[PDB]
Parts: structure tokens; C-alpha cells; sequence
């Protein structure tokens, strides 16, 4: 009387502090339950279970959770939706994401793949059962995945279908690389500092892996080929402020004096295209003084050029935009089943 694949409405849990005014804490205080006081992950002896991170309903559930979070929390000076414009108060908020656990209701469990080099689709030989996922931070980003978990063995390439150039590629790193972004005390001009030595080593490793998957062809990195600034720039939110950073220096191939510190030029933007697809939002100027965030680059989103089937190269560019891949990068090893 065991299990079968099934979709069901999950709930969430967290260590949200009831006394906090930080928006993730407020949201999870009234929309999640407390973290499981006694989590028990149970190994399944001699069991093989197949997974598919690209067809996982948990992704869509988390995505709508994060949309609701942002709709309740952020307050634009003016919002631009369709034919109208709605205008309100826009005070500065406290923004800092917290881990969110996802849990099944009665008669359901989460299966978890524990095979170290599991690429996201296919069988898994080391499977356990949990009641909740681990705490996942809902980090909204582009090009680079930040503050995520790490691949435990080798760098892993995740894709629905590597031969289709339209699908997104998720590179899951086995080594954090720090990105340290500050706006010092133009108020909107800022920058991000990255270790050149470490980054170029990791990028070399990503090229060796991509070569493994693409019949030993020459791997070339290129910047995005136009589009809105949210895709052409590494875009993220640091303590309420929307950073747009130029990553051209990260995706040149020459260091694939390139063992110093790379300094990426950034700008804090007040007017953004919402990742919700819902249009345009206008915020207030940034807080006075030093605005600083130190983050772990743990993943990379990549889109591969088409039309090079008859060439000796494959060229890749930082991608993103549809946030669901961000959640996929952390939900890949989980799946709901009905008991
Ligand atoms: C393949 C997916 C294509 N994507 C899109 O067409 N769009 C619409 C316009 C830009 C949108 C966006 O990423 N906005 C954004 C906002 C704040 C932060 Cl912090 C951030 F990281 C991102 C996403
Ligand atoms: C299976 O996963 C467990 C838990 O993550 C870990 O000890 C190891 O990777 C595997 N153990 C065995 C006995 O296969
Ligand atoms: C960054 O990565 C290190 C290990 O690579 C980890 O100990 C640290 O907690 C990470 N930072 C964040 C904010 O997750
Ligand atoms: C990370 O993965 C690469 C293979 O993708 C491997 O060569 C390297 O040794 C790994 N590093 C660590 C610290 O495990
Ligand atoms: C993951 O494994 C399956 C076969 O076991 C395959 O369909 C898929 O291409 C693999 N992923 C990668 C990145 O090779
Ligand atoms: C992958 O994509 C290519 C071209 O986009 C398509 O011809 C092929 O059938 C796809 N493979 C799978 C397994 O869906
Ligand atoms: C980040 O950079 C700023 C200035 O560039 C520096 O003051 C700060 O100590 C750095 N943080 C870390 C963790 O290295
Ligand atoms: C870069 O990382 C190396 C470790 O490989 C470290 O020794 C070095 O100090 C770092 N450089 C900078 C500028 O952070
Ligand atoms: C890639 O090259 C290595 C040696 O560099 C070779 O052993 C392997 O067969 C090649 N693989 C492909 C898919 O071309
Ligand atoms: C990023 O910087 C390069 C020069 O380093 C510049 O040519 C390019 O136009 C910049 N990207 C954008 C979107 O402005
Ligand atoms: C990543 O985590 C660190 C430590 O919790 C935090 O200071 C930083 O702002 C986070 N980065 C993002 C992009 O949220």
C-alpha cells in the first residue's frame, strides 16, 4: 500500500520571526507554519525512483508563492498595469529572503534523490522520503543564481533537452564564488567585486563540462544579444534596491592580468520591468549611505546560440528571466507522491 506520482497543494514552513518587519518574515509569519520541530528523512532500502525536474508541480506552486510575496511586500511609487496607472505610497522596506520549506498534506510524501551526480531527469538509486523540503531561499535573479545550494561532487549541467537551443541550461556549481556588491556613500552608480582567479577557474571547469556534453566542441562565452536590461544585465535585489550589473567581464574568453579582482559596473534602477510579466514599476531613490550585499554565486543560467550545427563552435550567453528556473535549481531533487 505504497505510492504513485501525484500533484497536491503543498503548504510552507519557516523560522520566520514574528517580531520582524522584514517582508519575507512578515509573509511567512502569516502564510506559513513553523519549521518541523523533528524532521525525519527515511531511506528506502533497495528502491529506484525516476524524477523529472522540468515537469514538477512544486515549481509552479513555489512560483506563485513568490509572486504573492512580492505583491504583498514591495510598494512601488507608481505601478503601470495595462491601460491604467495606480499610484500610492512608496516607503523603503526591509528585504532579505529567508529559507522556505515546502510540505505535503496527509496521505502524501516528498521523495528526495540523494545520488550525488543526479542531473535532474531519470532514475535515482539512493532515494529517501521526507515530509518537507529543506529551507529554500526565494532569490530572484538573472544570469547568476545566488545564495543557493551546491552540487556535491562534480559540476552538473541540467537541461530538459541539450540538443534544443531554446531550452534553458542550469549550471549547478560545486564551488561557491563570492560576488560582493556595494553602492558607496550619481547615487545610483554601484559596483560588484568578484575574485578573478577563482571565477576563471570555475568558468574553465564549466567549459570542460560543456565540452563533455557537446562532443568536444569549442565552447565560447558571449554576452546577451540585446533585449531588455533585466536579461542583458545580471539583475538582483539587495536590501530593497534593484541592481543591474554588467557581466561582460565575466563572459569573455581571453582568461578562459586576469588573476586580479574583477569589478563589474552596476546601476541601481528605480524603474523596472517586473519579472511578474505584469509591466512597469517605479520605486523611490535608494537609501542613503552604504548599500552592500555579499552573495554566493552557486549557479549559472545559460542560453545557447542556434544555427551553429555546421560549425566547430557552440556559443553560450547568460540568460534567465522566467523565475521558475531559479526555483527549479533547488527543487530538482524533490517530488510529490501519493501514499
Ligand atoms: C526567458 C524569460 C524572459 N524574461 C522576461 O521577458 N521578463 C520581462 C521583463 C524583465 C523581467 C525580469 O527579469 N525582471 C526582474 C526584476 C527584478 C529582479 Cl531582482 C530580477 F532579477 C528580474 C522578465
Ligand atoms: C545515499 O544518500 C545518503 C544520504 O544523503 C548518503 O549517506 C550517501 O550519499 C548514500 N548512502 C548510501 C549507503 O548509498
Ligand atoms: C556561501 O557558501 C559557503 C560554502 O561554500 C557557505 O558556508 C555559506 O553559508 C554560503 N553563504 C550563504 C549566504 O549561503
Ligand atoms: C568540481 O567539479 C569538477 C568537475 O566538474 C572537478 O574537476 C573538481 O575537482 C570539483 N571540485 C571540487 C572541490 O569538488
Ligand atoms: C541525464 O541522464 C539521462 C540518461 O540517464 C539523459 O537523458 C540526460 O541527457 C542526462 N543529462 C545530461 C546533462 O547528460
Ligand atoms: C530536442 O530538441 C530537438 C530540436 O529542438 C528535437 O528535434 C528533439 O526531438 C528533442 N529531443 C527530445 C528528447 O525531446
Ligand atoms: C566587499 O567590498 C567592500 C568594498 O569593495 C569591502 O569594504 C568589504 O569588506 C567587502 N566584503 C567582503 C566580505 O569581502
Ligand atoms: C582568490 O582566491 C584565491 C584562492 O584560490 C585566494 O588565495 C585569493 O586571495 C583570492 N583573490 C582575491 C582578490 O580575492
Ligand atoms: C573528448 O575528448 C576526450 C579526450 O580529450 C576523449 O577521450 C573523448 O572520447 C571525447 N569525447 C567526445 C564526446 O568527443
Ligand atoms: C557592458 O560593458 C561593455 C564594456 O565593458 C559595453 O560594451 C556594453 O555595452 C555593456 N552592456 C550594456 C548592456 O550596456
Ligand atoms: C545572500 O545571503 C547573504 C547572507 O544571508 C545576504 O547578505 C545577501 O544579501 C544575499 N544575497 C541576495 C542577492 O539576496
Amino acid at each position: 500500500p505504497v505510492w504513485k506520482d501525484a500533484d497536491t497543494t503543498l503548504f510552507c514552513a519557516s523560522d520566520a520571526k514574528a517580531y520582524e518587519t522584514e517582508v519575507h518574515n512578515v509573509w511567512a509569519t502569516h502564510a506559513c507554519v513553523p519549521t518541523d520541530p523533528n524532521p525525519q528523512e527515511i531511506h528506502l532500502e533497495n528502491v529506484t525512483e525516476n524524477f523529472n525536474m522540468w515537469k514538477n508541480n512544486m515549481v509552479e506552486q513555489m512560483h506563485e508563492d513568490i509572486i504573492s510575496l512580492w505583491d504583498q511586500s514591495l510598494q512601488p511609487c507608481v505601478k503601470l498595469t495595462g491601460g491604467s496607472v495606480i499610484k500610492q505610497a512608496c516607503p523603503k522596506i526591509s528585504f532579505d529572503p529567508i529559507p522556505i520549506h515546502y510540505c505535503t498534506p496527509a496521505g502524501y510524501v516528498i521523495l528526495k534523490c540523494n545520488d550525488k551526480n543526479f542531473n535532474g531527469t531519470g532514475p535515482c538509486k539512493n532515494v529517501s522520503s521526507v515530509q518537507c523540503t529543506h529551507g529554500i531561499k526565494p532569490v530572484v535573479s538573472t544570469q547568476l543564481l545566488l545564495n543557493g545550494s551546491l552540487a556535491e561532487e562534480e559540476i552538473i549541467i541540467r537541461s530538459e533537452n541539450l540538443t534544443n537551443n531554446a531550452k534553458t541550461i542550469i549550471v549547478h556549481l560545486n564551488k561557491s564564488v563570492e560576488i560582493n556588491c556595494t553602492r558607496p556613500s550619481d547615487i545610483r552608480k554601484a559596483y560588484c567585486e568578484i575574485n578573478g582567479t577563482k571565477w576563471n577557474k570555475v568558468l574553465k571547469q564549466v567549459t570542460e563540462k560543456l565540452k563533455e556534453h557537446f562532443n568536444n566542441k569549442t565552447i565560447i562565452f558571449q554576452p546577451p544579444s540585446g533585449g531588455d536590461l533585466e536579461i542583458t544585465m545580471h539583475t538582483f535585489n539587495c536590501r530593497g534596491e534593484f541592481f543591474y550589473c554588467n557581466t561582460t567581464q565575466l563572459f569573455n574568453n581571453t582568461c578562459i592580468g586576469c588573476n586580479g579582482t574583477i569589478t563589474l559596473p552596476c546601476k541601481i534602477k528605480q524603474i523596472i520591468n517586473m519579472w511578474q510579466g505584469t509591466g512597469q514599476a517605479m520605486y523611490a531613490p535608494p537609501i542613503d549611505g552604504k548599500i552592500n550585499c555579499v552573495s554566493n554565486i552557486t549557479g549559472i543560467l545559460l542560453t545557447r546560440d542556434g544555427g551553429a550545427n555546421n560549425t566547430s563552435n557552440e556559443t553560450f550567453r547568460p540568460g534567465g528571466g522566467d523565475m521558475r528556473d531559479n526555483w527549479r535549481s533547488e527543487l530538482y531533487k524533490y517530488k510529490v507522491v501519493q501514499i
